[PDB]
Formats: C-alpha cells, structure tokens, sequence
C-alpha cells in the first residue's frame, strides 16, 4: 500500500536498470 515511498530512489533505482536490462535483452539481440 501507500506510495513506493521512493519515487526518487526507485526511479533512481530503475534508471540504473532501465539502462542495463537492455544490454541483456537488447545487447545480445543486436
């Protein structure tokens, strides 16, 4: 329940992932 209580930690926690998953599900598909 409630927010992620992060939403600027999460996005910070995701931006780092939203920048790598590619190189795993896009870097080896290239």
């Amino acid at each position: 329940l409630y927010p992620d209580l992060s939403e600027i930690k999460k996005e910070y926690n995701v931006k780092e992932k939203d920048q790598v998953e590619d190189l795993n599900l896009d870097s080896l598909w290239e």
